[PDB]
């Protein structure tokens, strides 16, 4: 199935998701001298506060910091959105050296990792409903650069001992993702898909324009991670990122001058 191998990675999961060349997919390089100042667009208002983490899963492609998505307790509201989005899980994309590890690109630039905060719109009840819809999910990327230590990350990196392969779990209660954000929250906007199969163009992507510094001991931490499950031969998770896709006829917005 798919991975992010020679043999299975991005550049053949067209052939079981044919949408993978689709009108407004993910990711996509940002053009900063492109990208038009929105005055209309809003601040983006992110009220985590009283979020609930419950556990981190490796799930094979990425880990996971599961939420609890009953009530609305962790949303993101306002920015280009209209209405209210629950977060569910966040996780990131990394790689096997510093010079790469990001989905999005800002003028070509790739940072070392990109952590995606995944939202879905409470009008339409369930994730499931949500990413069957155009306006179903908002998806806030933050790049990650190495540099000095992200405080706020080491609860997730001292726990990826206990789950090293595919398809282990542990709990992970009382984690605050308020200690994740950059500084800003100025940031670009477009619309466009998941970016891992099924790839489904369902995401109000928000990505911010001021990365967070985490440690290279932070981010060697995760290249321990494995693809594979328990017993099986070790094969590092590492490059787990897509490829910038085409832009097509999508317009990125800015939300600052
Ligand atoms: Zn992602």
């Amino acid at each position: 199935h798919w991975g992010y191998g020679k043999h299975n990675g991005p550049e053949h999961w067209h052939k079981d998701f044919p949408i993978a060349k689709g009108e407004r997919q993910s990711p996509v390089d940002i053009d900063t001298h492109t990208a038009k100042y929105d005055p209309s667009l809003k601040p983006l208002s992110v009220s985590y506060d009283q979020a609930t983490s419950l556990r981190i899963l490796n799930n094979g492609h990425a880990f996971n910091v599961e939420f609890d998505d009953s009530q609305d307790k962790a949303v993101l509201k306002g920015g280009p959105l209209d209405g209210t989005y629950r977060l569910i899980q966040f996780h990131f994309h990394w790689g096997s050296l510093d010079g790469q590890g990001s989905e999005h690109t800002v003028d070509k630039k790739k940072y070392a990792a990109e952590l995606h905060l995944v939202h879905w719109n409470t009008k339409y009840g369930d994730f499931g409903k949500a990413v069957q819809q155009p306006d179903g999910l908002a998806v806030l990327g933050i790049f990650l650069k190495v540099g000095s230590a992200k405080p706020g990350l080491q609860k997730v990196v001292d726990v990826l001992d206990s789950i090293k392969t595919k398809g282990k779990s542990a709990d992970f209660t009382n984690f605050d993702p308020r200690g994740l954000l950059p500084e800003s929250l100025d940031y670009w906007t477009y619309p466009g898909s998941l970016t891992t199969p099924p790839l489904l163009e369902c995401v109000t992507w928000i990505v911010l324009k001021e990365p967070i510094s985490v440690s290279s001991e932070q981010v060697l931490k995760f290249r321990k991670l494995n693809f594979n499950g328990e017993g099986e031969p070790e094969e590092l998770m590492v490059d787990n990122w897509r490829p910038a896709q085409p832009l097509k006829n999508r317009q990125i917005k800015a939300s600052f001058k």
